[PDB]
């Protein structure tokens, strides 16, 4: 049940609804994440951030609740990405 690069999630942060996202690559050395933090890419708006598991909701279990369209900027485009090409390069 450990998170791994490529898992799809809804990621939660302050001021936004639970947001379609993915776990990015995890490496060591000078790009090693902080302890118990994961590199997250947000679909639709395309930021990256480190988040901990408490803010990460596995996509399949949560999509019925969180994966409905809304008016937030980039949200519905994010929904398109997570559904139709979640593992693409967006950079």
């Amino acid at each position: 049940h450990a998170f791994k690069p490529g898992d799809l999630v809804f990621a939660k942060m302050k001021g936004y609804p639970h947001w379609p996202a993915r776990i990015d690559d995890i490496a060591d050395g000078a790009v090693k994440p902080p302890p118990n933090k994961y590199p997250i890419f947000f679909f639709g708006t395309h930021e990256t951030a480190f988040l901990g598991p408490k803010d990460l909701f596995p996509y399949d279990k949560s999509k019925d609740k969180y994966g409905k369209p809304n008016k937030r900027k980039g949200f519905n485009e994010g929904l398109w990405e997570i559904q139709n090409n979640p593992h693409a390069s967006y950079s």
